[PDB]
């Protein structure tokens, strides 16, 4: 089993910090906001040895075979906003709508991620995000790429969402 995961969201929410934290177990001070790269790691999720294939999107809006491939053939999607960034949360609808267009489905496995929960500058409330994920029928996970809180949980929950879609 090998799960193909796509990390989407507005620029600056921490998509690249979340990915590097999962794969490389550390918080990167700086990561080129224009770099869009694919990352694989073997992990054990719920006693299940599997390989994760993660595309860290940059939102280049350019001709990419790999990115249009991961959007089409990617089986799960992390929808990431920042809890200190109201706009990125208002942006979540555009990203979910775009995913449903690439997959031809209502029920694509997805997770809503609220990153940077270590910050006190909170503009998006837990209930506000919980109440949106409720409408989509997807899970909501609170993360911080800096402290690693919820990083494994977010990525592993998405895999578990993928598992219930095969059944
Ligand atoms: N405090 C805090 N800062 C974060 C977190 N995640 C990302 N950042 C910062 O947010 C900025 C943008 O993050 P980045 O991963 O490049 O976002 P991307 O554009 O979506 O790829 C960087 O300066 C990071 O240091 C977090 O969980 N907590
Ligand atoms: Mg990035």
């Amino acid at each position: 089993t090998e799960y193909k995961l796509v990390v989407v969201g507005a620029d600056g929410v921490g998509k690249s910090a979340l990915t590097i934290q999962l794969i490389q177990n550390h918080f990167v001070d700086e990561y080129d906001p224009t770099i869009e790269d694919s990352y694989r790691k073997q992990v054990v999720i719920d006693g299940e040895t599997c390989l994760l294939d993660i595309l860290d999107t940059a939102g280049q809006e350019e001709y990419s075979a790999m990115r249009d491939q991961y959007m089409r053939t990617g089986e799960g999607f992390l929808c990431v906003f920042a809890i200190n960034n109201t706009k990125s949360f208002e942006d979540i609808h555009h990203y979910r709508e775009q995913i449903k267009r690439y997959k031809d489905s209502e029920d694509v496995p997805m997770v809503l991620v609220g990153n940077k929960c270590d910050l006190p500058s909170r503009t998006v409330d837990t209930k506000q995000a919980q109440d949106l994920a409720r409408s989509y029928g997807i899970p909501f996970i609170e993360t911080s790429a800096k402290t690693r809180q919820g990083v494994d949980d977010a990525f592993y929950t998405l895999v578990r969402e993928i598992r219930k879609h095969k059944e």
